[PDB]
């Protein structure tokens, strides 16, 4: 069988991803090269053509806000013409264009040349960076993962996640619901009895309320229901509008057509919304913000509750929907687990609480982790090797699935919470062509949902004294994506052909195309991370030497005056040389190091 490796927990998120481990028992939740447990979803290219990813990429957002690129999740697997997207788009700094029906993020990537990028080729990038953090941290490659998407993603956008994950060169072999992850967080330690638990999940970008059982390891969600375009950043975006409006009221000045101002503002209002989650006002300071004047304005709790008043209680409408399709009531819950960074927000901790009459939340849950623990315990599970426990997950599809057959019947086909892997077949006895539309969502007639795909049954040879007798099997698989084909039953062949989706889903072809660009900008951080690690160790060794020729009483007190002047000088020459070289090639490091040596060796063996 496959050697998998160890196989990472991705939390891949709106504003920040996360991930983690299993060994020896426990979880780690891995810290990058900055030493932060969380990086932001966030990729640049510089001027000179470097791919940031993560941090740096995040502090050169308010130089370079056209060549940035964040909140990538909210376009991902999904169409140009998407509501949701028109809206969105409008507020991102970076372009954002047509291409094959899609909204593909298209910046300047240096050299002159200016790239489009599918939204599973950013999410791809974020990806690598994690791959990187785990890579670096268990000193070893990684080739498999589990990763995180809401509960509440529909197919496109569970699948293009997949996507992603393939073009930064990881086998997915799991997508996990991200209220499932914080409830395998929750619950694995847990030795009590059976538990009613529902999960909150308030990110970046997306909510997500899903109600579960668990039970001695085994974690079954009863209901889900969410919003996939709700998330902080929409908080954000709601004061942004607020002291933008205020501004040119109060200067006659509209700023929006400068990126940067923008972007200095949103930076600051995130750090406000933040400090309002632990202070009643919180200040925002922007030197020279625009044409050379400050800005300078207070933001209130107050202030900033109104401003997103409805969207707060809108969180409030899923939790009643998951309660109503589960069959139970307030009194039946026996935890409530907030995850997600906006579960900090004062004002939806109250909101909570409240509606569960007074109840507390369950407690010493890392909000900004949890997902990702869970993630790394699933990936251990999957890993085989592990000291996990037993763990049983039965998770639910998000969305009633039904066909339109042009020709035929409309029709539902799986209701919403129903357990995955699921599937329903339905025979087709018309022959010729057989067109069949599917969608998802919970409107009573069928095409009034989401357009999740047309399919095309083409070829149906004759059946001279038999009953054109095509069966078409719709099947959602234990990753949330469904999967249809097709099989002759009047011949007594057993051909499962798989039937591919007209909505231009991206072909193993275009993948690995992709796949090739990324492992381009991969050979580019490869050595990167090889020549800054040896100027490291060339300008460590330099600078110990320092305080060794400066130990009078040790080393510096057996050379001579020749000898010392040979020494404190090459050392000094050393640095002189580097500190004009930060630039120079992975070669000239070596030299410099082994000429530091072949000059202190003599000396120090005498
Ligand atoms: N203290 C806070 N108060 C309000 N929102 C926060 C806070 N900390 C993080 N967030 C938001 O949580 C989101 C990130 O969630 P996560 O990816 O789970 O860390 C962003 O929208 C943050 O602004
Ligand atoms: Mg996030």
């Amino acid at each position: 069988s496959e050697d998998v490796g160890t196989v990472v927990g991705i939390d891949l998120g709106t504003t920040y991803s996360c991930v983690g481990v299993f060994k020896n028992g426990r979880v780690e939740i891995i810290a990058n090269d900055q030493g932060n447990r969380i990086t932001p979803s966030y990729v640049a290219f510089t001027p000179e053509g470097e791919r940031l990813i993560g941090d740096a990429a995040k502090n050169q957002l308010t130089s370079n806000p056209e060549n940035t690129v964040f909140d990538a999740k909210r376009l991902i697997g999904r169409t140009w013409n998407d509501p949701s997207v028109q809206q969105d788009i409008k507020f991102l700094p970076f372009k954002v264009v047509e291409k094959k029906t899609k909204p593909y993020i298209q910046v300047d990537i240096g050299g002159g040349q200016t790239k489009t990028f599918a939204p599973e080729e950013i999410s791809a990038m974020v990806l690598t960076k994690m791959k990187e953090t785990a890579e670096a941290y268990l000193g070893k490659k990684v080739t498999h993962a589990v990763v995180t998407v809401p509960a509440y993603f529909n197919d496109a956008q569970r699948q293009a996640t997949k996507d992603a994950g393939t073009i930064a060169g990881l086998n997915v072999m799991r997508i996990i619901n991200e209220p499932t992850a914080a409830a395998i967080a929750y619950g694995l330690d847990k030795r009590e009895g059976e538990k009613n638990i529902l999960v909150f999940d308030l990110g970046g970008g997306t909510f997500d309320v899903s109600l579960l059982t668990i039970d001695n390891g085994v974690f079954e969600v009863v209901a889900t229901n969410g919003d996939t375009h709700l998330g902080g950043e929409d908080f954000d975006q709601r004061v942004m509008e607020h002291f933008i409006k205020l501004y040119k009221k109060k200067t006659g000045k509209d700023v929006r057509k400068d990126n940067r101002a923008v972007q200095k503002l949103r930076r600051e209002v995130e750090k406000a919304k933040r400090a309002l989650s632990s202070q009643h006002q919180a200040r925002i300071e922007i030197e020279s913000f625009y044409e050379g004047e400050d800005f300078s304005e207070t933001l209130t709790r107050a202030k900033f509750e109104e401003l997103n008043m409805d969207l707060f209680r809108s969180t409030m409408k899923p939790v009643q929907k998951v309660l109503e399709d589960s069959d139970l009531k307030k009194s039946d819950i026996d935890e409530i687990v907030l995850v997600g960074g906006s579960t900090r927000i004062p004002k939806i901790q109250q909101l909570v609480k409240e509606f569960f009459n007074g109840k507390e939340p369950s407690r010493g849950i890392n909000p900004d982790e949890a997902v990702a623990y869970g993630a790394a315990v699933q990936a251990g599970v999957l890993s085989g090797d592990q000291d996990t426990g037993d763990l049983v997950l039965l998770d639910v599809c998000p969305l009633t699935l039904g066909i339109e057959t042009v020709g035929g019947v409309m029709t539902k086909l799986i209701p919403r919470n129903t357990v995955v892997p699921t599937k329903k077949s339905q025979i087709f006895s018309v022959g010729g062509t057989v067109t069949i539309k599917v969608y998802e969502g919970e409107r009573p007639l069928t095409k009034d949902n989401h357009l999740l795909g047309t399919f095309d049954l083409t070829g149906i040879p004759p059946a001279p004294r038999g009953v054109p007798q095509i069966e078409v099997t719709f099947e959602i698989d234990v990753n949330g994506i469904l999967r249809v084909t097709a099989e002759d039953k009047g011949t007594g062949n057993k051909n499962k052909i798989t039937i591919t989706n007209d909505q231009n889903r991206l072909t193993p072809e275009e993948i690995e195309r992709m796949v090739n660009d990324a492992e381009k900008f991969a050979e580019e951080d490869k050595k990167l991370k090889e020549r800054i690690d040896t100027r490291n160790e060339l300008e460590s060794y330099a600078y110990s030497l320092k305080n060794q020729i400066g130990d009078k009483e040790k080393l510096g007190g057996k050379l001579s005056s020749e000898d010392k002047e040979t020494m404190e000088k090459a050392v000094e020459e050393k640095i002189e040389w580097l500190e004009s070289h930060q630039d120079a090639d992975i070669e000239d490091f070596k030299a410099k190091k082994k000429e530091l040596e072949e000059i202190v060796q003599p000396i120090i063996s005498k």
